[PDB]
C-alpha cells in the first residue's frame, strides 16, 4: 500500500471542536503524532497556513467525501492513506464528544489510530493493538503501542 516517501511530514488543524479547550486539541494531536515518530524516522510539524500532508478536520454528517458521518456513536473518525490531495487527511465526527480523559471519546487515543491510517496502516485483528477496529478507553498517561502496531508501522517505515 501507499506510504509517505519523505521524512518531514506536515499537518494542519483545519478547525477545532467546541468540545475541548483549543490547547488540549493541539496537545492531543501533537502527542498522537509523537507516538508514531517514536518508532519511525518520521518528523511531524504543525503548520498554520497552506497545504499540509495531513489535514485534521472536525465535521458532522456529510462533509464532502464518500464517507458521511452517522451522528453520536458508531463511526468516530476516519482517515485516508498516504497520497496527494485528501490523502493522509484525518476526519473526526463532531457528533462525538471529544475529551482529554475517559469521558466521551478520547481525542488522543482516536487520533493515534487515525494517524496510523494516515501513515498507511490498516486494521489489526489483535484486540491489544491501537489499530484494532474497536474504540476502547485505556489510560492515556501510560499508553503504549502493541507489538502488532510496532511491527505494522516498521513494515512500512524505518
Ligand atoms: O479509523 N476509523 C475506523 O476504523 C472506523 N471505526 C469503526 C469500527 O468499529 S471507528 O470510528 O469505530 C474507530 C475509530 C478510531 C479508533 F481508534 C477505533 C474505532
Ligand atoms: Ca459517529
Ligand atoms: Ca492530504
Ligand atoms: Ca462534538
Ligand atoms: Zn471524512
Ligand atoms: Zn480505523
Amino acid at each position: 500500500g501507499p506510504v509517505w516517501r519523505k521524512h518531514y511530514i506536515t499537518y494542519r488543524i483545519n478547525n477545532y471542536t467546541p468540545d475541548m479547550n483549543r490547547e488540549d486539541v493541539d496537545y492531543a494531536i501533537r502527542k498522537a503524532f509523537q507516538v508514531w515518530s517514536n518508532v519511525t524516522p518520521l518528523k511531524f510539524s504543525k503548520i498554520n497556513t497552506g497545504m499540509a500532508d495531513i489535514l485534521v478536520v472536525f465535521a458532522r454528517g456529510a462533509h464532502g467525501d464518500d464517507h458521511a458521518f452517522d451522528g453520536k456513536g458508531g463511526i468516530l473518525a476516519h482517515a485516508f492513506g498516504p497520497g496527494s490531495g485528501i490523502g493522509g487527511d484525518a476526519h473526526f465526527d463532531e457528533d462525538e464528544f471529544w475529551t482529554t480523559h475517559s469521558g466521551g471519546t478520547n481525542l488522543f487515543l482516536t487520533a493515534v489510530h487515525e494517524i496510523g491510517h494516515s501513515l498507511g496502516l490498516g486494521h489489526s485483528s489483535d484486540p491489544k493493538a491501537v489499530m484494532f477496529p474497536t474504540y476502547k478507553y485505556v489510560d492515556i498517561n501510560t499508553f503504549r503501542l502493541s507489538a502488532d502496531d510496532i511491527r505494522g508501522i516498521q513494515s512500512l517505515y524505518g
